[PDB]
């Protein structure tokens, strides 16, 4: 009696089956990207050990290999795909609506190969941007394979691919679910089946991630002490000092974009030569000191343990802000999410040392502010606290301090609105839509 | 200075909303702490009285029957008079008040939900403390807004939201599930304004602070670290998801039939209603001493059934004689929620399916107790259709965050087979029936 009624409910089960195949296709193409970025990074620095007789020659070999990888990425991006260069999240936030197209023809080779080129070279970016853009474009690709002309299936499978990309870029299933409901809330349908397709995508993508990697947390810090009471106002003070800083590192990106848009003009023969020099200089800076340059997913346990002085922390913070403004605002095919975690961990440790020095009788531990700083800086700069305070907990497993994290996320997202500020993934989207409308 | 004075009075209208959200958070923190201390004192006093007068067995049976029936009649007569809307699940009468449907009364709801809702729950009925305090928060948000007469349109649907969120957060010690409840479950009712979503955060943290002041932070359920679920038994949670998805609309149709089946035993008058409900509360207080895991508050068995073990026949007896008493003690019209009895109904079927799976599948290295954590958030997601709240709510109070993937697996299965098989959310169907009654009593 079920088989005759199954045809009456056929077309939602079609969307569920496409969500189940998206959760395999991305989640395989995410683990392939992660293994590709693990390759030719340790292989790149292992190609450096048999040439230690001439140290400037070693410097120039590191500079040239990072520069040719960045030039490969920028040449593969600035040809065949002007929509690939950037953080990826606005270019599908405008594609959940009918404002920006998802052209999977020439992005899914381009974003993957350019992300390998700009991430194995050692630039500051961190892969969730390419992983979510690849996920959304796979969610658009598989709807072209099995021909479906529904005007809601393409809005459902894009959100399913985005959720299943973010749930494999971070091993964060719950944050992969809530990223759609928080960051892409005005670009969503929620018609009682587009939460189920998102669930199937997140489940299958996390299964295909954990079937290859065996790690309980992407950032391996142990069980820190739980934050007691009568010391959560220090987390509120950290929230205030991040809410002041939030729009400052939201105006700086949009200023550095307009600054670096004129150093090359519009032709790719200057953009490639500028971005290759930027990526090579960042690779040399990563060889010289592997704390100022490099991706965001190093240095977070090293800082949250407390293995840094105050002057080293402020030098790492200044040079890290400079290099994450230089290596992302040039139209790079990488993400700005993980460098925000690096900046948050650095300033959280720099505040935790101060809070331990000033108040000894609170019995503090300077790692807890380093944990809360990422979930506050994401809330201050992208204006999405609910999918930040779980994205920094799904890969840390420090669930005991879950209340000061909400306190500092609230304190960041309040003073990010008291000061005139906007979400970065909406400011970039509105700016490129205004640029496209001014062009056409 | 003059520049910060000019910027201060320009934004005086959202800042007043945030300050009232802080006041609502502190008030529901004090109210829920007083509610938990009241029901704890009532349960401890009743058990101490029965232990003191436990000399002869028929006398001990009769005094334990008269207790939690005198309190039940005091919790029913004070509801059926002065407050015809209080005696329900608490939450749907403010889900129909996030809109403009139901009136948000604080005149005769707070001294009803904090007198009868204390008296019929501290006596030891099946219903949990989740239901009263969310309505207490949503009805004290209007009291906070009406003590200073702000009278804004965006203010009322913000202080009806932060009261519910902070009431849930002070109920189950869950500062994520409080926000996620009225982000996900209240999606057809709550309006995003980018200031209300800050006011809800303010209310949730300022109520969780006033809860963690009085109750020391360990857990609500005493299961520390169960075994993790590897990537070989993840399909086995999906079968329990299918089972709970079938049980989804099979449950809360018994509620739908019982709410109109117990309407014939008393009609509509107060005297036969309170005399039926006194016998119901006395039967439940008797079953809370004859076999003190079949009935009660619903939290006295979850560290027992999750960590330790019952027998299989004992577990199916607990499940059957718990289904037969949850409907009997809730659907009469009592002040109490179906979060905690739903969790108690989920953990027993989870432990029973775990004891089935550890015997029929020996070659999985299965710990049988870890399926009950999935079963709680599976029956909750199947009968309320709020999976994203139901995962994080049981994860806030069991602290087994090492298994978050089988939780989403069984929530997916439960929601999918509760949507394919024709079912409705219970907290929306109760609201639809009460709205139909309100529109039909006039015409």
């Amino acid at each position: 009696l079920i088989r005759q009624l199954l045809e009456r409910d056929k077309t939602p089960l079609a969307i569920l089956f496409m969500a189940a195949v998206v959760g395999t296709l991305v989640g395989l193409a995410a683990v392939a990207f992660d293994k590709g970025v693990a390759w030719l990074q340790n292989q790149r620095m292992g190609a450096l050990v048999h040439t230690a007789d001439n140290y400037p020659l070693l410097l120039t070999v590191a500079f040239l290999c990072s520069a040719v990888l960045a030039m490969f990425g920028y040449f593969l991006v600035r040809k065949y795909a002007p929509e690939a260069g950037g953080s990826g999240i606005p270019e599908i936030e405008g594609a959940l609506e009918d404002q920006r197209p998802v052209r999977w023809w020439r992005v899914l080779p381009v974003k993957f190969f350019g992300g390998l080129g700009t991430l194995g070279g050692g630039m500051v970016l961190g892969r969730e941007g390419p992983t979510v853009q690849i996920g959304g474009n796979i969610g658009r690709m598989v709807l072209d394979i099995f021909r479906l002309k529904g005007d809601e299936a393409r809005h459902t499978l894009l959100a399913t691919g985005a959720a299943a990309g973010l749930a494999a870029a971070f091993n964060a299933p719950l944050a992969g679910i809530l990223f759609i409901i928080e960051e892409m809330r005005p670009q969503f349908r929620y018609t009682l089946i587009s939460i189920k397709a998102v669930f199937i995508g997140v489940i299958m993508s996390t299964i295909m991630y954990r079937i290859f990697n065996h790690e309980v947390a992407l950032i391996d810090v142990g069980k820190l002490s739980d934050a007691p009471l009568n010391t959560l106002w220090l987390y509120l003070i950290l929230g205030i000092i991040f809410g002041i800083f939030g729009p400052i590192f939201n105006k700086w990106v949009l200023g550095m974009q307009d600054l670096l848009h004129r150093v090359h003009g519009g032709n790719i023969t200057k953009w490639v030569l500028m971005g290759g020099a930027i990526g090579g200089l960042c690779g040399l800076l990563g060889f010289v000191a592997p704390a100022t340059s490099g991706g965001g997913f190093n240095l977070i346990p090293i800082a949250t343990a407390g293995n840094f002085s105050m002057g080293m922390l402020v030098f790492i913070f200044v040079a890290r802000v400079i290099t994450t403004l230089l290596c992302f605002s040039s139209g790079a095919p990488g993400g700005i999410f993980a460098p925000m975690l690096a900046l948050g961990t650095v300033l959280g440790t720099a505040f935790g040392m101060v809070a331990v020095e000033l108040f000894p009788q609170y019995h503090l531990e300077a790692g807890t502010f380093a944990i809360a700083g990422m979930g506050a800086l994401l809330a201050a700069s992208i204006r999405a606290p609910l999918t930040g305070i779980i994205l920094v907990l799904e890969m840390t497993d420090n669930y005991q301090l879950i209340l000061p994290m909400i306190i500092t996320g609230l304190g960041a997202t309040l003073l990010a609105q008291f000061t005139g500020g906007k979400p970065l993934y909406s400011a970039i989207l509105a700016r490129t839509l205004a640029k496209q409308e001014a062009e056409q």
